């Protein structure tokens, strides 16, 4: 259907937002590789969506540079030329800038920023100039648009992804690469991980935070990623797609 | 399966160009559509080019005509049932710097591009709130609502106004649990017979210093993002700006 | 009196109260000659005298939505002080209505001042200040409400988003044509002024930490000082930009 | 007199933009410590501005975390408690995202991002709750607002600075630290950084790039920094100050 012929890598694809992206990608006809760090979880997640003819799990840590080349080779071996890269893997640190230790800072940025860099750079190299309608979708958060006093390192990583993606988009467009790069900026989304933090959903559902008075669900982010992966969005590049319940509109 | 099943849409300025493509893809996705425009022969031919009166109808209406807006909703509702979707797309251009803009040009453009969008948004909230329709208002606000252009002063004013007024509406609807979303769409240069009739226009906007992709878009590029915004797929998106511009604003 | 605006001649619309008064006050303190406008001659004459004598500041009764009066206002100012170098389009009004609840009368009245007035002053300011080596500067008063929405200020939001982007168009045309005129926008957050004071509950609502992270609203001098920077030749490379002084309001 | 009583650290204050900031800060009454890696350049720069009663040089690489603590100690010993931190040190790499080596990425980010994090975190720690009218000014760029196809790592670093600074501003404000944090976004400015990239001034002077048709001068950035360091800006925090010749207005 809407993603006919697409082959997608979805990092952090075994839980929450990434899992829903993979689910709707398969529903729309794409073949998907979802990555994660734990194999006992990752395989049941893939099977929860489809069989190995449409979706497969590959253990990969987004900060693992060499593993990225291996991840692409495995995906192409399974499904053919990669067309779509969703850089979704990330981690959080609940600290102000003042209270962030240098170890927390470096570890978060090696996943949230270096990992997105590794996936974007390689995706451009492996997908340019092949008539694929290639699309790189970088998950860049409402925390890439506004600050949060207790997400200092996360804010830095998401702001970096936001503008680095415009650089990539412009270079691909100017060089007729047939690769588009866009960022998605989710507001608060209900996941089992948000569930395990007592008070988190309640805090984020305050009207002063999310004007809709509730947080979203993973499918809310999947559907905008479907649009961005499909050729329906062949004129969209370097842009920010915000699905946040009004959070940044006030 | 149809992504706009059961939706009922008004698309102003929907007989040519971007509005016509939005109407076409809306019908294709299962919506019933009323398109508006000022000229009846163009408008009737436009509607029939998309489908029969069971899925699409033309209503003659100038978007700056405040009184006509209530009749337009009534006509749409009697044909298709309650309106769920309003695309405020009607708009005109003035090729003048702020310095060179006449007061008559200023007022005429703003009466369509700003007053009209206000009339449709205000009435849309009134008529669609609290009805469980998954209502969506889509305001066309242009890259000229994000960046300035030295020779588009009044257009820039109108589109910046639509951009932020739409956030006001989105927030009020959300805080009041109205079940109405309001978002803006920001097209870059798009090929239309309007652009084709202006010699060198497509060539100027295709320069890499304007559009990095080196070409201008097509009306269906805007239609597809409007389908996303009209559908229940985007039920968590409100008050946000959706930019389809070939990279224009990213540099 | 010091000298960061030496030789400048400024029109400050709505300069008899609140933010406009503070702009005029600090402009005079920095060496500028100033004409303030307003609709009430009694408040306005006293406002000007409260800042200085007629050799540094004068009041002119003018509604900013009155197009023909704009030409007379420039003539009167240049007759008094020489060619105008600086236009601060500050006059503005508010309406506490959602988009849904805004009447068309309220919509047109607010926009005739907040948008048409800024257009009239920007258009005429370009015509009368271009190509004169003045280091000219047009400062258009937007608001944080030109950057984010407010559910109960629909028309005001529209007017301030219009000012924000129209000003960019004017700045670009002036720059590309070497007019020696800059155009920038100032976006105050909540500021203690009569506009705020006489909206019951407004300061209290805006002082909440969920609104202004600094936990209080600003004061008129906060906006005067960024305007002094923008009117001075210190900002000669600044054009088409948005200057936000808002207590952190738009950072979260 | 506009900076009477202020004590400022200006990283990379020995050439270009940072030198002009230091110069104007001293003119307005501040005591200033400038940093840089090269003591030959730095000692002369300090002497070109004033005597050791108003300005001193400290050899320090902004990417050196341990050195930041020494730098604040040295400044305190000379001039009293620091009131103003200008995180200005930065470098550039003329590579698209596709063409960026991981070494180039890590080197630029360790200076442009880690260094701004180190100085912001330390500035907050050292200046909070002292009633100093403290101000942290983080040097971003128009390249933290828009992309550039050939400055991918730089774009990443400047977008990170932009949004991390908002987080810091918010935390300082909500906690009543009496510390403001803002970012400055220069457009092209004539500096050794620009003068060494051959053809860069000519490129950035095109009207399609800078509408004013010329690039700026270091004093253009000095004056907005004076405003931000002074108590004139006591209501300005978390905001972006753009001095760019119209670059980002089109
Ligand atoms: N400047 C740019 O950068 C640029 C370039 C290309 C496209 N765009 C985008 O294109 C979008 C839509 O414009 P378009 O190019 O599709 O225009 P278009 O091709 O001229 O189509 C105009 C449609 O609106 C109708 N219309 C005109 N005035 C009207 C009124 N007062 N009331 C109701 N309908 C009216 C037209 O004819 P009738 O009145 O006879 O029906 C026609 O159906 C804008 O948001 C703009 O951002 C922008
Ligand atoms: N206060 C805030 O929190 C705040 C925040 C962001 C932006 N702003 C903006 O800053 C500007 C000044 O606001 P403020 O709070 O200082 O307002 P204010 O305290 O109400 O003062 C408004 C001034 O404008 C004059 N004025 C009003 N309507 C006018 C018209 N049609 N023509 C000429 N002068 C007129 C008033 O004098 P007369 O009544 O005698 O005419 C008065 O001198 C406005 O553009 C406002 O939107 C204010
Ligand atoms: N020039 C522009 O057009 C422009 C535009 C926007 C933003 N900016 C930003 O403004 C800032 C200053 O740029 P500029 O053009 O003035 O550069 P510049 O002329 O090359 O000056 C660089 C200064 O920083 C110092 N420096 C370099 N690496 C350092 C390190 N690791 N630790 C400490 N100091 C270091 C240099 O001294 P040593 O070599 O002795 O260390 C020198 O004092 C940078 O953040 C830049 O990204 C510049
Ligand atoms: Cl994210
Ligand atoms: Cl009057
Ligand atoms: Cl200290
Ligand atoms: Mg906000
Ligand atoms: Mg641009």
């Amino acid at each position: 259907d809407r993603l006919k012929g697409k082959v997608a890598i979805v990092t952090g694809g075994t839980l929450g937002i990434g899992l829903a992206i993979a689910d709707k990608f398969v529903e729309e006809g794409a073949k998907v590789v979802i990555t994660g760090r734990h194999a006992d979880v990752g395989e049941k997640a893939a099977k929860s969506i489809g069989g190995t003819d449409v979706i497969r799990f590959v253990q990969h840590d987004a900060s693992d540079e060499a593993g990225w080349t291996k991840l692409f080779d495995t995906t192409e071996e399974a499904f053919g030329p990669v067309t779509t890269v969703v850089n979704n893997a990330g981690i959080a640190v609940s600290k102000s800038v003042e209270d962030t230790t240098t170890e927390e800072w470096r570890k978060l940025l090696s996943v949230n920023l270096d990992g997105v860099f590794f996936g974007t750079r390689l995706g451009i190299q492996r997908m340019k100039n092949k008539g694929l309608g290639a699309s790189i979708i970088n998950m860049s958060s409402i925390e890439g648009l506004v600050g949060d006093p207790t997400q200092g390192a996360y804010n830095a990583s998401k702001g970096a992804v936001r503008i680095m993606s415009k650089s990539a988009a412009l270079d691909c467009a100017l060089k007729d690469y047939d690769v588009r790069v866009n960022t998605v900026h989710p507001g608060p989304i209900k996941t089992p991980l948000v569930d395990d933090l007592e008070g988190a959903e309640e805090m984020m559902s305050q009207r002063t935070k999310t004007p809709m008075g509730h947080i979203g669900e993973p499918n809310d982010i999947a559907w905008i990623c479907v649009y961005l992966a499909s050729d329906e969005s062949k004129f969209a590049t370097g842009a920010e797609f915000v699905v946040d319940g009004g959070y940044t509109a006030q």
